């Protein structure tokens, strides 16, 4: 119960730098003129 609620904690730290990571990617493939 307790282990799952810390364990989650770090899970959504982990899933919040990836879709950061994802954002700035996409964003800087993004800026290249066509
Ligand atoms: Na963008």
């Amino acid at each position: 119960l307790l282990g799952d609620f810390f364990r989650k904690s770090k899970e959504k730290i982990g899933k919040e730098f990836k879709r950061i990571v994802q954002r700035i990617k996409d964003f800087l493939r993004n800026l290249v003129p066509r």
